């Protein structure tokens, strides 16, 4: 079967939608999602027409091998989607309403510079490739385009699923290709950040800073050298949950710069002991007692430096 | 093959039942479950009725592309059930009983608030959608739901299978669409918690209380750190055992709440110190010795707060 | 085709043999095994009987879509069977002798109570539905039951493969079903957890009872504490490599038990060190001195209770 | 399509050949590896014969589904290997030339006891199960057997492949089957080994030998009892990389035997504290300086023994 | 179908190009990655030659099975590629234009020795076997290799994306064989590994240093001991992402080096600790002052040697 003819030298337009009736498994690390979706067609097709009067029925259906239907596919999919189709119907007119469900691993990138509080714009990429006949052209229904109301992605939340209805028309291997932008925006739901990785790493940290109303360096070396073991611990823990980014990420800089502030406690923990086997405690109390001061306000400081810099 | 006209303007009864044979893997992070079941379906098809005088057998089989069969599909599996049919047998005045054997990975959401003396309602959702001839209503033939006594799901209690009778009609896609609602009632097996996670982790936190016996400040600050460490792997141990929730769960809570009596212990260990160097053991002992009773009743206090607000 | 006419009103016995090729892959948390082997299947088809002398030939070879097969089904298994058919073959009574090798996912429960030291019995169940026609029933040909020499499962001794001979037939959806059990009983292979985890364990614990022969606090509660935090990985360690029972493992109970004697331990090091602080060195002595008795002795004896109860 | 029929009682020799392709995913664990090999098969059929002067043609090609060709399977395989098929050329004589490409997952036990210096003898069981028209027999040509010059297996040195000649012969289920053995003799790259676990390894126990020369009770049970924290994390590092063995492994017995060097070092540091709070530091020191030689030498001699036990 | 004949005694020539739509999945471990791309063929089938005059057509457009198409296959993918025809377009002269869309996991070995810090060429090779009849050859059509804008492989910078123009032509099982090799040049995104792996690394290793200036034995030990500790911790953590290679890498090769720093550290901690029990601190001191120095220069000499070495 070949494609509809032309009336004058105009394109096929295909109108397309895709509503979402499952979404799940958002890899960070992979950077890929799953989704569970319909997939609506609809273009003229002039010699599957009729009289509704003469055939008596007002919409023939088809089966796929029947008639001809234009090659979508998806560009970011890792391997073909895997679908079955729900109708064919076509009207007096020709148009024909195809719909088929489908199921796909979709490949689109993340940007974690401000994980956990990020939001992201995943993408569905719907393709057509013009065929030597004639030029396929894709267009977007807006009434056939949404979302379940049920739909939920495990630890975020789905702000939108919107379609960019002017598609990306463009030339490869010297031949027609229209590209649809299917965006579904989404924000991180960081609240179990807070009581896992932030609250427990910041009390260690504080614990650590004890030292500096110590003035036994066998303790202060145990404080410090010990909550810097957990602060390896939840860096460890944060860096499996993500991929490697050529890019700093906001958990990934305020944990960084704790090493900083552990390697300075170690110093202070240290001159501090100099001083004192020196026979000069009155030096290392000046020291000490400055450090109580310098080391949370430097802290919350850098953090807001950080937070400016980031947000 | 066009589906069975109607006698009146009334809509097609597709009359549902799922037994399940084997149920098994619920992935708590993933908020799946997988399923091993029948499917029976039974509609009148007036079309395939006979005469059991003239044709001389009560009852007609039929292999699944000679009939029409309806569309019957899971709302929320991942990809599309992987089904064999078993058996469709027509009765003479046209009652077609279909019956299939399948297996799919369902995705129901899971409430962690209780965590692990949490219970959930696992759902499979049948979803048929009308044809343009006619539309298409699922029932339940409370005779063929069910499941076998065998089933049993690893770490988890099948509380009962039953379906929502009367189903949810809706309109998608300018088409009516009838969805039926099979409930998994569930509770979890909480008892490995308690010697695994549960009491490790209150043995942990009053080995900790020791340093309220002990005027050692060296000793003080290894029971409290080694034991916070303790405490920081238990919760590692235990979020790796769970999806991330916007909400706080049970065992979260307690965990939580545990870092700051961590929190507490080292500034009492830490001002007990102080005020020794200082030449005052005398308010250090009282301290202490307040820490020793304040601690416990505290711990015990917050408990019946978290356990009365959690259940 | 339609199964094979009856003689009288008796039922149809399909003949079953399974013979393993390969068996692995024994999941303990997911408690599953993946089979690899021969399935074989015989029954009387009357229909297809013929004249050796007229006919030539003494045996016919058809190919599955030719003749009637009966429907088998395993129970157990997880997704349908990937089944490639090797042989059929009909002597002219009409005898046919079908053969398919078959790789499965079997779902069976283990029983963990006595683990490492336990043994299991793997089940694979054949089934099959009756038709409206005539009622089919299941019997084992023991001369096809049966396993490969080479056979292993790793970490685990195959003791024997068997089949209950006589079928359980009931009755599920108003039809007849006759269900077979094929039992692969098999015993762990407990040796490497001796010097992986029990001897280590009990290292580690009889390391900590050296704190019976200090009167250093600090060094017991190093001793102690760090031991204690050793035996949280090894407890760690051990329940990953398990699924969540709603019982008590013996592995599971000997572990659970040990953190006692650590409790204890700390206690005795605590309450050592106070009566010393207080003048008191006598009382802490005879403490002492009674513990490095004491806790091995009731270590013994706890032991000696729990492998009684146990085995 | 029956078999070639026999000019005598002469069996049918299928003549065979496995070229390695690519070689990968050597699980240790699980026993199994992954590959990609050609598979090539001949045997006479006299049936297909012709001559090539009437026929014009040197050589017939024939599609899959044209000619009989014989049902040879893998005995070791997980699943049915996945098989394209590239050609099948007959010659004037009826010499049928089939070969396909496959690739699978071939399960060969692994002898673990040399380990990391062991070596491997991989297998792949070619296997025909004999008809009842006639008998089939499987051979080797040794010229259609071999491996890619590029074949690399991660982490192993590829020794050689070569095939039995000379079939296992034997009855199955009272039908003739004919087996064949390819043997890939691999040999285990140790290297890595050494800077990873082995060497780290010793320099921690040599660590905790330095209590040898210490006095300070409170600094050896740091050093002996960190050290054995870190030998268990080596310990629990090794395991995860192997299979649970009902024998000890080469690094096995080493890593466990390091656990009484341990034990014993807290004995000494034990002994030693006792004796001198006892004021007899005279007898803790002339322990303390025995066991600054027979330390390294019992080690040293102890390994001797193992290295010679295990090669 | 048959190949096409030769003019003359020339083989066939099949001009190829892969045009990369997706790319992702880089597995250091298991040295593969997976791609999804166009792939396009082209060669001239006299047979299928016409006249646009006569037939009116300019291109005829053929169904995969209606025209003879060669099996081109690739050699190191690990199973069979997954492959879906987007069009075959015959010219008159019959030259064919066959385009089709694929995704493979393809195995392509990678080069550790300068990790993190290394590039690596992954390559994908298409081969054709030569048919009876006549020899296929294989060509690249520059025009239509390449790859997609908005291709990016995590953690990777894409560098090119070419042919080696002119094939490998070999025999292999006495048939000619036409490799072509397609590369895709590539560079690690080493950033990440700077704050997360070199930076805490250096830092623990700098504390540990900080003994240098402390006569307390006691708080050296704890000072070295644990931070060695977090350096095993570091070094797991970087064998985890990378397979066992038969050569020393550069990470490999620092991380290596600086367990000698631990161990002569401990040496120094131990010696200075000897001396000053037998009442020498002045050689004690001499030693300390000379190791503040020693230890940071023999380190960064140590490390310009590698960097030299590995560069
Ligand atoms: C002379 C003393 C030898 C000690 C040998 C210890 C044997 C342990 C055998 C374990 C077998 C499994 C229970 C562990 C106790 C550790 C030993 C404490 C030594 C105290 C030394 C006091 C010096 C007078
Ligand atoms: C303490 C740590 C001790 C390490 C034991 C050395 C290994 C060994 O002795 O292993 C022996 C292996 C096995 O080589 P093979 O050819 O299979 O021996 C077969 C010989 N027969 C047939 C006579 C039995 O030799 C090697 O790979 C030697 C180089 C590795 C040295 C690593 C040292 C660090
Ligand atoms: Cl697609
Ligand atoms: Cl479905
Ligand atoms: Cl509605
Ligand atoms: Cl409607
Ligand atoms: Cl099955
Ligand atoms: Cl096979
Ligand atoms: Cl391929
Ligand atoms: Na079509
Ligand atoms: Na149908
Ligand atoms: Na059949
Ligand atoms: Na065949
Ligand atoms: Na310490
Ligand atoms: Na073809």
């Amino acid at each position: 079967v070949s494609p509809p003819p032309p009336i004058a030298d105009e394109p096929l337009t295909v109108n397309t939608g895709i509503y979402l009736i499952q979404c799940y498994s958002l890899d960070d690390k992979a950077e890929t999602f799953k989704v569970n979706a319909f997939l609506s067609l609809s273009w003229k097709d002039r010699r599957l027409a009729f009289d509704p009067v003469r055939s008596g029925v007002r919409v023939k259906t088809y089966e796929p091998e029947a008639i001809w239907i234009p090659e979508i596919r998806f560009v970011n999919v890792e391997n073909a989607r895997d679908a079955d189709v729900v109708d064919i119907s076509v009207s007096p007119d020709g148009t024909v309403q195809y719909l088929e469900r489908f199921s796909a691993r979709v490949l689109s990138p993340l940007d974690f510079r401000r994980y956990p509080f990020d939001s992201q714009t995943l993408h569905i990429y719907l393709i057509v490739r013009s065929v030597d006949t004639r030029n396929i052209v894709l267009a977007v229904d807006l009434e056939k385009v949404g979302k379940n109301d049920d739909v939920f992605l495990t630890g975020w939340d789905i702000e939108s699923f919107t379609a960019v209805v002017k598609p990306a028309n463009f030339a490869l291997e010297d031949r027609l290709e229209s590209k649809l932008d299917y965006q579904l925006r989404i924000s991180r739901q960081y609240f179990s950040y807070i009581p896992n990785i932030i609250l427990p790493m910041l009390f260690i940290l504080f614990i650590s800073w004890t030292a500096f109303w110590s003035t036994s360096y066998e303790a202060n070396v145990t404080l410090v050298v010990s909550t810097l073991i957990a602060h390896i611990a939840f860096n460890i823990l944060v860096e499996t949950n993500l991929p490697k980014t050529p890019y700093m990420t906001y958990t990934g800089a305020i944990i960084f710069m704790i090493y900083l502030f552990y390697f300075v406690a170690v110093i202070e923990v240290t001159v501090q002991h100099y001083l004192k086997v020196e026979s000069q405690p009155a030096r290392a109390a000046s020291i000490t007692r400055a450090s109580r001061i310098a080391f949370p306000v430097v802290f919350l400081l850098a953090n807001i430096i950080l937070a400016f810099l980031f947000f």
